[PDB]
């Protein structure tokens, strides 16, 4: 075309990434500053002048890309982030929910879908997620049948803890990480209920030895391929 | 046979295991609402009678699977839990032991053995622990022979924590996760028996360096074995 | 010889290490019954005689393993281990050191020494320590740097902790476990020297960057030796 | 030349080093005697002598090493270290900054740079930080990010925890550690702010998963390298 490929060869260029990498952290540094009052007594309508200029940019940005990149670019999971980050730092202020003033800092995020070196780590521990789905819902279903459990066991004498699933989820959780599980919970529980420990000793077992043979998982298993991408690479020259 | 294979075939269908696989889902829905009172009040015998149903359609389904597995069904793992979970779930709540009628949960348990997906996770987890068990013989027998050192050291004046084997079990293992281990036990402890640290220090070395070493064995161990198949599958081609 | 040769068949026997391994678990079920009180009431004196036997059928053991194995048996670990847990064991009650009483629980650890099995699995932990010794040099002298410093900047207004060398050489241990580090230490002695972070945010960050290394390398160098074990096996047969 | 080369063989020598090795021992132990005030009452203008005596041997023996190696001496990390402990440690003791008295420690490291078989380690270690730092940095920026959206969220009603960007980053790290993660601060939090969880459970989550990926990485990645310098070493030979 004719200003299609205009826009394309500036939207693909090294200056417009640089250029928003460059806003990018510049917004970045401002948002830091944002957080002191003495700051934003003296500076203070210097920056959000400053912001509100970034989120329009960052729209054009998005908007030039979108006729770029046409379907590509709403496939495209770094696009689809920086789409919703912006559309995020759009919502007005005025509501009854300021915590999506809050949700603009998401917006610095995108120095890592506009850095490829930070992309490139970014997919490398995406990538360990897709196999671990199964080993995820195990456990997520494990935490369920015993957060049904520990709420109908403690949750009578002790409603902070477990007095609701959603608190047991928490509670459990807390155990999982150890997090003062003995002497701030189960110790407390066992004041009241004695056996308590068959509950949580067991619960600390099994989330803890699949929590290490996730990770044995993770290690053995992507290692048995290239054991095999070698042992290929051998046969083949032998023949 | 004429009805034996007339049951084998429904038995063995892919409906019947979707069909339990829907109610166990179905059942796991209605053990979390039943953890809510506003729920019981409304809604509550509605519950008690779709759990009264389950379980008779699961002892059914028991029933159905021991016809025709005949004495491979009690020499099958998933199929003698699936047994026991839905036993638990028979025993009637009238009883100086209501603890049984939380154990009704594990009969959500059936969606691992029922869903192939997970029982090849829970089969693989479980693979690990054969080796393990000479390990866990020495750290066990580590812990019986300290357990008995702390009560004998500890339990006079600190008899929560130390006064009994039982309770020296359960505060060594809390040593063993460091929950509290310093400012919580060992510290009041150093206050009366200042030294101690002299057994405490030792006890996280020793059951800290056996449990790194138990998974740097199971890491290392089981890729000797990858690189040996390998170095078997590269002199067969050389022959 | 004649009276020689007559005591090492009983010595190197299967009956006499069985017999021996027998009263092994016999005692450990007598020391952990003697922590009840109840029990040392009732069968009180009957557990003092089976000890006081137990104690001399080792050392008649330790006395004819002696003459069976000369000079060999004071250069063998287990053996130079069940001569000392019995020396310990022979110490009279009477002395101003009570905790000998205590350390004739010791002798439990002769079922490691006894059972082959478990013998396997403690020469496999201990031969990792080998090659740690280098790291762990590195470790105890950063301890003793940071100790002294620590000694000298928070001893003063915190004496419990780091009033003195050795207690900061506990505190800074229980630093590296992370126990209670920044709630129960950190952040108390922020409220007096604020830069105290700067202290500590290090000193975990090498301590664990360590601790993980350690690791690290025990796994991949181990397995350099089995991937050039493979290595060599398989130039051996292309020649 | 002459009186270089006669210089050098000094510097270059076995008993140098070993002198040194040797000082830097005997400082070691006269450092943590000189914790005790009991023997700085006592022996206490001893160690202040022989502590001036070190540094100027010290110096000595850096000024010589300097009219050496030359422009190489600056070029190298262990006497650029070596030139910078001992720096500090002649800035003489009258000052506003009583703190770099303390600093003087840091020259018992030089038994690092002194004795190759730690500096052998300390090279192994350091060596894995550079493919590290790419991670880092999305670590760095995460936590920037989290402690922006902290101080905002939750400095109003908990200023000691989170009232500023320097205070939410050291309580992120804390809650990085899981030190007290849940007891002494999420819940003390949920207080106020009932959805402070949907905050930090998911903190806790990116930062552990990147962690473990962290390690995974740097022991299957180094095996990789392994597998095909193996994987070049047996296609070496068949051709
Ligand atoms: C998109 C990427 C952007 C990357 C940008 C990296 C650099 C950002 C720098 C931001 C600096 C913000 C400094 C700031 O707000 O300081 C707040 C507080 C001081 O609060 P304030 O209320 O001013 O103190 C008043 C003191 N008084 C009473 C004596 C008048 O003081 C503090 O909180 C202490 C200073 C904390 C600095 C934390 C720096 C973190 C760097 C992270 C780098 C990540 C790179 C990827
Ligand atoms: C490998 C490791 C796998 C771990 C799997 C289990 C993760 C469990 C995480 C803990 C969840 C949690 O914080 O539970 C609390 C929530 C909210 O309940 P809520 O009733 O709001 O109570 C919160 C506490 N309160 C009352 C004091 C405000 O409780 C709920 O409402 C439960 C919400 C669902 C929890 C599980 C969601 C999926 C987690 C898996 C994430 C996978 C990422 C790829
Ligand atoms: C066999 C497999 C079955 C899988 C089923 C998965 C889905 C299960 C959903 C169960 C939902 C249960 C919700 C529930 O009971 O909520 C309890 C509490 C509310 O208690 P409630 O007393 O009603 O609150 C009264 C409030 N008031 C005063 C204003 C009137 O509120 C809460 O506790 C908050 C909601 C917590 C939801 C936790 C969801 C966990 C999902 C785990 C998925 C595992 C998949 C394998
Ligand atoms: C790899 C890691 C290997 C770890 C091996 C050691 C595991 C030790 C686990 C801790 C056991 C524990 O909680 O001890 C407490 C129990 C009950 O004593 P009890 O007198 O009821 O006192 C409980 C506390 N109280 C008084 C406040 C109610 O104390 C006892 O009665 C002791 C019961 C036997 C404990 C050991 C049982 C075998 C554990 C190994 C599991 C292998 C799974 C495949
Ligand atoms: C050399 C290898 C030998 C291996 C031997 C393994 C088996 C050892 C069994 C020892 C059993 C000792 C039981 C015992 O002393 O119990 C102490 C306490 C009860 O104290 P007590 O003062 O009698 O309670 C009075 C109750 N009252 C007021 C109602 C009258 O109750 C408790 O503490 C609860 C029971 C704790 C049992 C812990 C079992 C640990 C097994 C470790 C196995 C390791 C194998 C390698
Ligand atoms: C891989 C990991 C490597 C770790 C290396 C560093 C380990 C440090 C362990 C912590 C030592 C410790 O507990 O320090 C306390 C002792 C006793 O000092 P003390 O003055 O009795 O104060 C104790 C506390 N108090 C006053 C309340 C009674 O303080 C001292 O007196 C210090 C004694 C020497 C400590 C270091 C000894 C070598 C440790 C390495 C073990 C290698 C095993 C193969
Ligand atoms: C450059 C490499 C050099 C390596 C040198 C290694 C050896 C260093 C030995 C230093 C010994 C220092 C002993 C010391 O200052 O003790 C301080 C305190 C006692 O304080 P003090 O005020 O004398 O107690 C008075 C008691 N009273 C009231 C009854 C009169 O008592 C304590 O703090 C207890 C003793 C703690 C000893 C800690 C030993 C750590 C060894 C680390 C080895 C690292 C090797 C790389
Ligand atoms: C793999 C693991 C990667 C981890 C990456 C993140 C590390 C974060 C470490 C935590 C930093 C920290 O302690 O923050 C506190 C400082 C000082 O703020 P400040 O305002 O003095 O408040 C301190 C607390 N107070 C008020 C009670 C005295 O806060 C600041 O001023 C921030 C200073 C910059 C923090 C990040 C610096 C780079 C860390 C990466 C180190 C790489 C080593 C190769
Ligand atoms: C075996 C276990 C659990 C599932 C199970 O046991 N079944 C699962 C959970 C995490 C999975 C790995 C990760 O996905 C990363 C990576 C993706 C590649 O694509 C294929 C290789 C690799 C190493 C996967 C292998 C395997 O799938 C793992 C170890
Ligand atoms: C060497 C150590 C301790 C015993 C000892 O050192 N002796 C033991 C404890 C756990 C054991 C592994 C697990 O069982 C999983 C797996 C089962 C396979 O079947 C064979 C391979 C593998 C990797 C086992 C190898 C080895 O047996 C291990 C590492
Ligand atoms: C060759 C087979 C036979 C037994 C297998 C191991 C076991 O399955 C246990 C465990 C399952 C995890 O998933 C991955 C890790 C581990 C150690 C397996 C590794 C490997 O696959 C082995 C050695
Ligand atoms: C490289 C590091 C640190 C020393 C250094 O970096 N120099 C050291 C510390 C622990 C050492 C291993 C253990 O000893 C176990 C084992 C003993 C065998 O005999 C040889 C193989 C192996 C795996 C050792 C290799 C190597 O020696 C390690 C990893
Ligand atoms: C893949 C990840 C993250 C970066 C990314 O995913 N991109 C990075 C972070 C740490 C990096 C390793 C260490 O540097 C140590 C060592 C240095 C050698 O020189 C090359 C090999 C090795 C094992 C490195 C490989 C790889 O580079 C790692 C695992
Ligand atoms: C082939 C060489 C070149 C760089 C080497 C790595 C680095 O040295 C860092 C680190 C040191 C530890 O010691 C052992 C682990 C690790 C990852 C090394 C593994 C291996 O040796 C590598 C990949």
């Amino acid at each position: 075309s004719h200003m299609y490929l205009r826009i394309t060869n500036i939207v693909e260029s090294s200056f417009f990434t640089k250029f928003i990498i460059y806003l990018i952290v510049l917004n970045g540094i401002t948002m830091g500053l944002e957080t002191s009052k003495t700051f934003m007594q003296s500076f203070g309508v210097y920056t959000t002048l400053f912001n509100q200029i970034v989120i329009t940019i960052f729209t054009i940005e998005i908007i030039l890309r979108i006729y770029v990149h046409r379907i590509s670019f709403f496939k495209d999971p770094w696009s689809l982030f920086d789409f919703f980050v912006v559309a995020i730092s759009l919502v007005p202020t005025s509501s009854g929910f300021e915590i999506l003033r809050v949700l603009r800092v998401l917006r610095l995020f995108r120095l890592v879908t506009a850095v490829p070196q930070m992309r490139k780590i970014v997919s490398a521990l995406i990538s360990t997620i897709p196999g671990m789905l199964s080993v995820i819902a195990l456990m997520t279903l494990f935490f369920y049948i015993f957060a049904i459990m520990a709420t109908q066991l403690f949750g009578e004498r002790f409603p902070e803890w477990f007095g609701t699933l959603g608190e047991s989820f928490y509670t459990l959780f807390q155990v999982m990480t150890l997090e003062s599980w003995s002497m701030g919970i189960v110790r407390p529980l066992m004041e009241v209920y004695p056996y308590a420990w068959v509950f949580f000793i067991p619960f600390i077992f099994v989330v803890t030895f699949v929590m290490i043979n996730l990770v044995v998982a993770i290690i053995v298993d992507a290692m048995a391929i290239l054991n095999q991408k070698e042992e290929q690479h051998i046969i083949d020259e032998v023949q």
